[PDB]
């Protein structure tokens, strides 16, 4: 037998990640010991939702927990997760700290994003944002703007009510327009920088003498080709290599996956959320796998109880199982996998592309110790 | 005997909050019902503690919640009051966006702030912001700040772990040593305000050349006798009028208390904060008492039972309740206090102040729909 139960917290429409999740289910299952997920589809943006779910979770027993947060959300996690001392694994945003219990399969992006600016020399220009990350990185280029002295736009497009989303535009522009920037960040959620892409192509700004830096780590997960050929410049990051063996060999197999059961799946790319989803599936696997390997039993004694029990006394285990987490070093789709004591993921590589007329290219990458190295 | 239970949710440390909120209990009560509070004191920042604290004044039965909330905990009060159709009143910060079954006692700072700005016709300063405090008007300026052409540098003033502090602070002044930056905008707790201002005068930083831009609610909380005599201009917000009867009669109360019985009310001024408070006692006294002239039954048959319960199906009177308290419109300590439908004070005033040899003096007002108005 040896089941070993863990709560899954997807947000409804993630059907990709699922899949991801699914796969990864299938390829890292062993003999050993079978990890048998109780999942939940939620508003990953309610909290009151994730609390429901995250105490559900708790109440049956689970040993961990992989799932999304929210700006709106995270707080209930990493308090939930912290104070109970059960350890979440997640592909979302890292946490702005060092939050315990929290597995973060996210590499932080704001030093390649910050080493990118300055490998175009960049002193000026605009940082269109939304805030479903979080600040962290809007602080970044604050605190590097001040200390480099650079002239930074920075704008808050998170706010444009969609059901009269134009004017909003134009007079985005218009301020924009005002120093004439032609070099602009887009650092956003994914369809936020689809409609700006639509937005530019239309005022025709997505020509030559423009440059975007896209500031996510899935530059290929979306639509180049609608900007591929006006003559701007496109630049970005990606995580998921597809030169890897170890990449293109799951490709093959997802690019013929049956869309029916594996909807987001046949396809011959994978949403970075959707790799690292798969990715976390091989890290909590082999945590388990290497406490039983150091035969630290971590078998639940009595029932959870209440998320709400007064006083909250945290299980003997859950220290135990925080560091299995931490301590895994594995190869996946996103590259090397290490995390630091924090769960924040160390000795990673982010490669740096550019839009050209022939498809993205990579350029070089960016190093979470050697910082941006090109390619000769 | 006519019993309207509430919450109260106090951060562990507002002595003088809660001793406003005992003072304003006393005030307006009648025999007409007695608003029969229960009292947590908890760490606000603490999402999971929050939670603890508004699962048990549910269970209780409370027909509406008095408290404060964080930025790392204002989603969860959000989300529970959303869900369950219980209000919340508070005089924290404006949530940021249009959350419903939330009273939201604190006006709005950003307009009268932007307005102050363009007032003193500056273009070019420092915007020192606490990150643990939030980044939400720094963002409207960061906005603003191309249509209304200003260069900003935005520093952190938000992670300073009190060991050094002095030296932080003084490395941070001897840094905007570098732009010659003489304009500075502090927005920043009271208490982080009084700490600043303690360094800027050690560094004799408050001479004539350099303008202070305070932005929070209580100019007048803090002490500005200090950096009154340096030469520079010093600006800033009021919303508690210690000209009106009103309030001068309140004081004349407050001042006499015994700061034994009532900590923190031994004083000539009150922290905005300890007025909004005060104010939020005679808000829910009215809202009750109108249910009532209305005839509008709001009294619970059974019991509100468990936070956590499933499905989440609000009670019935809960919109009714909402609105009564949306619809009050009374005079306080802090002007006239008027709501919209999501709950933020509108037509509200205030004061703008500069702090000149003979102490602070009101330059003006700040209205909703007249902008920023030069008394004379
Ligand atoms: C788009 O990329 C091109 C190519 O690097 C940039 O043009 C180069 O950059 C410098 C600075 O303007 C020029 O002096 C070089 O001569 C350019 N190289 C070539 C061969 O074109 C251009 O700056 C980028 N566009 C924007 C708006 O930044
Ligand atoms: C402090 O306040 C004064 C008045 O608002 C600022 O401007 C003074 O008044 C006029 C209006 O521009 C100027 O022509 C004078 O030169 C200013 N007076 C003096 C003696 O400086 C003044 O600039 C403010 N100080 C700062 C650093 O903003």
């Amino acid at each position: 037998s040896n089941s070993i139960q863990i709560g899954g917290l997807f947000p409804r429409g993630a059907d990709q990640e699922y899949s991801a999740f699914r796969v990864g289910m299938v390829q890292f299952s062993t003999s050993e010991f079978r990890l048998t997920p109780h999942i939940d589809n939620l508003e990953v943006a309610n909290s009151f939702a994730v609390t429901n779910a995250f105490c559900s979770q708790f109440s049956r027993g689970v040993y961990a927990i992989f799932g999304f947060y929210d700006k709106k959300s995270v707080n209930t996690i990493t308090s939930f997760c912290g104070t109970l001392h059960v350890s979440f694994i997640t592909p979302s945003f890292p946490t702005d700290g060092t939050h315990p219990f929290v597995i973060q399969m996210r590499p932080d992006l704001k030093g390649a994003l910050l080493s990118l600016i300055e490998y175009y020399q960049w002193d000026k220009f605009a940082y269109l944002y939304d805030s479903d990350r979080g600040l962290s990185t809007l602080q970044a280029v604050l605190d590097s703007a001040a200390e480099k002295k650079w002239q930074v736009t920075a704008i808050n497009v998170g706010n444009i009510n969609n059901d009269k989303k134009d004017e909003t535009y134009r007079s985005l522009f218009q301020d924009l327009e005002l120093k004439k920037e032609r070099r602009v960040i887009l650092d956003c959620e994914r369809d936020k920088v689809n409609d700006i892409v639509d937005q530019v192509i239309t005022i025709g700004k997505h020509v030559k003498g423009y440059h975007y830096i896209i500031a996510n780590l899935g530059f290929t997960d979306g639509d180049l080709l609608k900007i591929q050929f006006g003559g701007a410049n496109v630049s970005g990051f990606q995580i998921v290599d597809y030169d890897d063996s170890l990449v293109s060999k799951f490709i093959e197999r997802w690019s013929t996956l049956e869309e029916k059961e594996y909807p987001g799946a046949h396809t011959a790319t994978i949403k970075y959320t959707s790799a690292l989803t798969y990715d976390a599936v091989q890290v909590m696997t082999e945590a388990f796998r290497n406490l039983r390997k150091q035969r630290i039993e971590i078998s639940r004694r009595g029932n959870a109880g209440d998320c709400l029990a007064n006083p909250a006394v945290p299980w003997g285990q859950g220290v135990e199982i925080e560091r299995a987490l931490k301590q895994v070093q594995v190869e996946g789709l996103s590259g090397n996998i290490k995390f630091d004591q924090n769960g924040k993921r160390i000795n990673y590589t982010i490669n740096i592309m550019e839009l050209k007329t022939n498809g993205p290219r990579k350029i070089g990458y960016w190093s979470e110790v050697d910082k941006m190295v090109v390619t000769l």
